[PDB]
């Protein structure tokens, strides 16, 4: 009952848009999280020492979540801080915290509570000045395996950067025109980071 | 330079992201795929003698793919035919060919010669008698292990079927009103099977 401008209602469409692709790619890397870490091999190779022989030179956790799944940081952490760094599909002894803006302890914390429910963990982060999702995984075993104590369970970390190329994709992908990291048009803050995407509308 | 109706507008707009809603889902769904065959453990316990207790009982390739990640149907086959079945999370002696109207030959070669570019299959398909996304990789071991033939691979098969509930779902994440099954609306055809999708526009 109420006309609107239509440049108003191409923007709310945007937004909207926009909104519902970042929502979509964190749910979508959640449920991938939870692949990778609610896995016994994961948890007896991962979740005490990490076995990099395993998880990178066997690539049962290796150099393909980055040149296939697009994560440009893996990561294994626990309560000592990280355990196993793969950064852009590289072995790498960077912590996650130096890499993060974001609180590591606050992470595992968060990840060990939800993988209560079966649940993974999303946020956005700062990840080497740019903008990140970051999805987290308590590493723990399969019911047929005998129960474990999920205080001490260790955390996979996945970060997707959001590159100028992957934004690129990404508005492509939900019709958006130059969706891009803002440095007039449309913008939204990715909360928990000083970084706010922007696009044209 | 040529005005348009607004309810033309709108229609091209919902045609534009039910398509990307199907696009997008089965581009995840190859890669998830190929994470789950596109693994060595795999390639030991399945793409050989398929080892049941491995893959179900170990949950390794169990009922989590279904209760978690919608899979109503999972599949290993091969050139003699279905060697694993998995309908709603529980084993099954049902073949993949009787639930399917494709060729379950057309679907092992395809998935064999996508591997060859590491890449996975994904075509729509007549499910029981619903509409469903049928996604395939060719099981196959990790760079670190020796090569294999992958004319005699067997192919990992993941089977989503389109419900209500999960086009409701999916048409809710993409702004689209009412998503169903078509039994005025607008529509389209899932190509190779005798569905439609039809939504309010």
């Amino acid at each position: 009952s109420i006309a609107r401008h239509q440049d108003d209602i191409a923007i709310e469409q945007s937004h909207f848009y926009v909104e519902k692709a970042l929502q979509n790619r964190r749910e979508n890397s959640e449920q991938f999280s939870t692949t990778y870490s609610f896995w016994t091999d994961a948890y007896v190779y991962l979740g005490n020492r990490v076995d990099a022989d395993w998880a990178f030179t066997k690539n049962n956790l290796g150099s393909v979540l980055y040149t296939t799944n697009g994560y440009d940081g893996v990561f294994v952490i626990d309560d000592r801080g990280t355990r196993y760094a793969m950064l852009e599909g590289e072995l790498s002894e960077r912590s996650l915290a130096d890499s993060l803006n974001a609180d590591t302890g606050d992470i595992l914390r968060s990840a060990r509570r939800a993988a209560v429910d079966e649940a993974a963990i999303s946020r956005y982060v700062d990840f080497d000045g740019a903008p990140a999702i970051l999805v987290a995984s308590a590493i723990k075993p399969t019911s047929d395996h005998a129960p474990i104590d999920l205080a001490k369970a260790s955390v996979m970390v996945f970060v997707d950067r959001l590159t100028p190329a992957k934004l690129a994709k990404l508005g492509g992908d939900y019709g958006i025109a130059n969706l891009h990291l803002l440095a007039d048009k449309e913008s939204l803050a990715l909360e928990g980071t000083p970084h706010r995407l922007a696009w044209v509308s």
